[PDB]
């Protein structure tokens, strides 16, 4: 249920962890 803002080679996504 935590989103956290993951950027990855300029690619930034909100990936939801639970």
């Amino acid at each position: 249920k935590w989103c956290f803002r993951v950027c990855y080679r300029g690619i930034c996504y909100r990936k939801c962890r639970g």
